[PDB]
């Protein structure tokens, strides 16, 4: 049933903090001015785009380094600022004309539980709370910021071509 | 025991270095210009505010990044500078008309010991020195900056509602 | 958090193989752990029903002797049998495992436990991973965490 | 910090299960006795250092305790911890700061919170471990008591 | 890892430090029952089992259906004739070891596995490192990984 | 044979991210403006040069802090934004054979060069496909002082 | 005789990289512009100052953030940019009118070995190479960025009285 | 310089209890690690003299049968160390010690190849150039022997 969920995947939505990051927030005088990412996740992102999967971002936080990083990777569909994830998710569905089953989500915190409950490919990072790991169909062995996304890309590569 | 200690709680005091941070100090040419926090602690902070638990900070180190983070999280009760912890503790008590039993302290270093010996809910981070740990009613599973504050918020949430 | 799930807990299922046992057969002078016997007593005194879904049809005698209720030897269909017999929800059930065939039942229950040296696949489905390896007294550790929480 | 606690130490209370053993029982179709040789050396080492030795365990153990009594351990309590602690404390007229405790049980936690030198075994549940000032490298039954004896001696 | 496991048709292993912790109880033999269950799963899966060792566990192993048993050498020359024998490529074979003598053979095979407490030299040449220490059921672990990553 | 491979070595090529770094990318509004290195690797760089090994860099990523660090250590052959193409240009410039060159990698896009090269090195964290082509794998994960460890190895075998 | 060595201690010298820092180096366009310390080490220094022990630093590397931190800490003798440690060790020893037995040294590097062989209180950090740990009289539990100097300060305070 | 330390090594000294055993005594049977036996054979084949310092009867017989004759019992290890050093005419750098105990530390400080076992007290792990992955009597001696052999060339 995992392979089926994966073979049908058309759009992968990502959380940022705790997923592409280790959860640390780098602050100077004017807010979150630095964000630390992982190099392997960047190769994973490009691998996912090469295979025809649209990548979306829903992050409760906004950041100039994040936007810069996302734009550099050619990411698309960016929602920052709002923790209203389910309402944003439904905007993504509507504009891409997609079903729940052809969408994925990689989450970390309680905020993402209700999106992952509808989504066909719900993914929890290793360091995610018990509450999102129970709702996940795949749990990464790598923590957020350690190449967790590269891992999901490689699972997707195998199962799509299997 | 523990359930009742936490039901009496209306205010939580916290240190920064070693509690909201891992204890590292990021120096630029002009001093401590960068300060690194944990995204889990920001969620736990707002959860405690929502539950009716006022947050206070007593810390000898002040930082522009610290000020920006705390303001963003709505932590308005902030005492920085070279103060004896007990002096500030009594300013807070007087201001909010609170007893020892209505207050919590999450500490780290020996400078916190006498206040922790007075409060209804004294908490220590896992990395806190044993002198602080012995005076604590609850010791966190997580080190400072790993998400110890969310742990204390979750524990308080469970204990109050049961 | 652990405390929410331990609070609903009424029924705990286990594996034996790699959980109550390290797997070692001594030859037959083979024998087992006393901490787990004291953990079993503690769970039965706490009003928690004990069950076992083992892959190997073996030492059910030690379990019978310690007072273990449900015994299945030689899986989702079996788990569903226990759920209806005791009229419980998923949230009220726990499962201590170390096997990949345990994973799907572990995803369902409210208190899934993995032993320390279980495969990562099993460990990431668990709410609690034990500090003991299984055979080393994992069941005592679980019962004592339940009592504490 | 650790050297300050060790300095005041005059009595070390210990558990049996999970500290002196790994919990395993061995049966010949009879019982194979298991005692760690390093723990006996640890016991003699602690005695030579003037540290009184005591045992508080819920479970009685006939094969150990026989060994411990042979090795010279006399303060033995089997079968309500923190009632028994107060008895040994008063009997030897000591302060909390002067007692150490080696535990592998949640029933030890309240006693370990009081004592000057609380010790937890490596694979003990985190609840126990976070209350101890020292956590051993060795498991129960692999020579944990000897490691505690080694440490006290090094810190003096 | 999911790729390597699909091609797998033969799995070679050490005995000592892998199926055992190396302990000798003195006329007492210790064998891990979990490893017996792992052997049968591998056999159900169509994977041929072999050992290259450099001894009392042999009679139980043969009884459990283990074919190629080589004992007392110290491993590339023996690996090479296992390969010739079954007409297999490197990518179709796996190896479970804990000794530096296994390294050269592990470098060739498609699925090299090291046990938890193996020398770092052995572990760095492994595609997978077991959570079990050996004598704890590390062969059950490898069997169940292959199954999981397959189906 | 490793002693023999080491004895031929005259030029070592390096990847950066996952080799001299732990994979982390530090970003501000204007991109990767902060880059974190290890003091041990700096010692390793110098130690390798004192043994007469030319050092070269072929990285896919470009960064100001990277070139600052690389120039500071006296690394001359720097190639950013890029691998087999660049590999031949270096081989040609220094009139070397495949057997006289080394490569320390982490990523899959290093394999191609690592199969040609005489001293292919994988860092501990390196992907399995990379680790399998390597004749030496470091204990250090990269950012942990992997280059110092490569220097010690070469020093001993020479 | 660890008590004996510490009782003679009047001055304590220390490396930076791998002792006050985890050996990591934060680079920007203009070199090492960020440096990470540990807060526990701050309390360690104030404790040694209270004790009346003079603090020296000898570091191979130099950075703007390094100086700023050491100046804020009130560190008396700051040598930076030099790898000739015996030479400046002899400068510090002369300046303070002291014997080898009155000086301590916490090292990480092989360059420290020769100065540590002279000093009365030679200290290695946990992560230090065997060549250095071998010469030391105390090896710390904590690594470089983890409060290794706090550990040494508390140790000194315990052995002193 | 770990490969430097191994290269000079001519004599390896060890404890028995905690290094060749977990310390457990089975009472009414003896426990030896067979990998340590092979480890012993490899060390011998590489011209490394094996010595033991202990403070015991069951395992000594086995060691004697495998080729270990430099055996010390009933010990305070510095003075017997100087003896082995004198007897074999070696410097500190040519000797190795695999330790488990705080008593070993002074000797380990001096020797060229100090080894600690995985579960040794940290004080003993502090003074080792190598910490083994095996605990106890898991095959720790063999692990040291493999390492010396690998690090040769």
């Amino acid at each position: 049933a995992l392979r089926d969920r994966v073979k049908k995947l058309k759009l992968l939505i990502m959380d940022i903090d705790g997923v592409l990051t280790d959860g640390k927030l780098y602050y100077t005088e004017h807010g979150e001015t630095i964000k630390v990412f992982n190099v392997l996740d960047g190769i994973g992102i490009k691998l996912l785009q090469k295979m025809g999967i649209t990548l979306a971002v829903i992050s409760g936080r906004d950041s100039a380094p994040l936007i810069t990083r996302l734009k550099e990777l050619g990411v698309e569909e960016i929602y920052t600022g709002s923790y209203k994830k389910l309402e944003i998710y439904e905007k993504i569905k509507e504009k891409y004309s997609l079903k729940d089953e052809e969408i994925g989500f990689i989450g970390d915190d309680v905020v993402d539980i209700e999106v992952m409950k509808k989504v066909g490919f719900p993914v929890a990072v290793r360091n995610a709370v018990e509450e999102v790991r129970k709702v996940a169909v795949y749990i990464t062995q790598r923590n957020g910021g350690e190449g967790a996304l590269r891992e999901v890309a490689e699972l997707i590569h195998f199962l799509k071509n299997d």
